[PDB]
């Protein structure tokens, strides 16, 4: 599974720049982060989720540098409700990723 | 052009606004824009941020820390539309470092206060 | 059964707040209804802090059986075994599916401090 | 290869309950459990912490009621030493694991 659902919440793994062929997205890492948000849509869509019942929203990143750059693709997805919460953590991520996000959201 | 904010004289350390220490971590408590005279400081969202930052440089040095080793910093905010704003004053404060770890909320603050942040760090 | 304690009269910024659908508490501490801190070891504490997070949760129109995340502040960690004997009476039949306790700075003769995030019914 | 090291603290992955030939622990989830800690004393000590500069854990498990017996275990490796920041939460896991733990340690 792409996550649990406790007491009407979903808490989403982590969803990484990976493309439907298994590649990791080809780009910078807006375009990542893109792919991030498309796979995060599909997981929080079958959870009974969506973008705007989103309250905290973590963000991994290979360089904290960077995140200006994520926060700009971020604010693109997250346009109606920015979470409430917010998190944001260097860390080591799967060969060539440059960022992952997981999610905690309400299920209707 | 080059850019300078003018830097605040911080609020008085109380005993129990400052933090505590354990096994060489400083755990800060939220620092709010308070200044010298113990009132709120004057003007927007990014001169509160200025005097947080003055209140917790104050805070991190009588602890044996810094910005330098600041390692996380929650910021508590009581709109997140004005996140833009306190992230443009944090980078002048954690510009050639950037705590590894951050977290933003939305808060209920107490009266006029717009932000409020504590951090975490290494005592050297 | 622990003997009900008295919630303290909480004031306008320090009841939390509501973002969208869910509660977010500020920090409750062992305040009695007189303004002072609970007289009492951290378990009376821990049960002070829970009526006050009782009283705060009701008039955001949530519950503790709507409490998602729980966060548990104190000085000193090795108090969290009997601060953990007293949240467990609370949040018996429901545990919330976040727990933190963390070491902090307390105010004044505060031996707990609690923050929850509840959903609004 | 598995977490990171930035500015002095060590950032673990979250280590599971897998034996070092790559097979999941035989037992309860409390020899699981022992098995984590096993696990987090070879990454810890690989990087040049130990248990005792282990300032923040996280145990992630399916269930919150298996907290009680899990903290049974943390509570022999933690004993004289308790980290200053603790959080439990719920999770989707690796088949057949009932428990995860990552750790932030102080590297001297
Ligand atoms: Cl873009
Ligand atoms: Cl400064
Ligand atoms: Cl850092
Ligand atoms: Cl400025
Ligand atoms: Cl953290
Ligand atoms: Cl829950
Ligand atoms: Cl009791
Ligand atoms: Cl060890
Ligand atoms: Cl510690
Ligand atoms: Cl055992
Ligand atoms: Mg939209
Ligand atoms: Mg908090
Ligand atoms: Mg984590
Ligand atoms: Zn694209
Ligand atoms: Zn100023
Ligand atoms: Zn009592």
């Amino acid at each position: 599974s792409q996550g649990i659902i406790v007491n009407n919440m979903f808490y989403s793994s982590g969803q990484i720049p990976l493309t439907p062929s298994g590649e990791m997205v080809n780009g910078d890492i807006k375009e990542q982060t893109h792919q991030v948000f498309s796979n995060l849509k599909a997981v929080l869509e079958e959870a009974g989720a969506s973008f705007e019942t989103v309250v905290k929203a973590t963000v991994f990143i290979a360089d904290m540098e960077q995140f200006a750059e994520v926060n700009e693709v971020y604010g693109q997805y997250f346009d109606t409700h920015k979470p409430a919460r917010f998190c944001v953590e260097v860390a080591r991520l799967p060969k060539d990723a440059l960022v992952e996000i997981e999610v905690i959201a309400l299920v209707k």
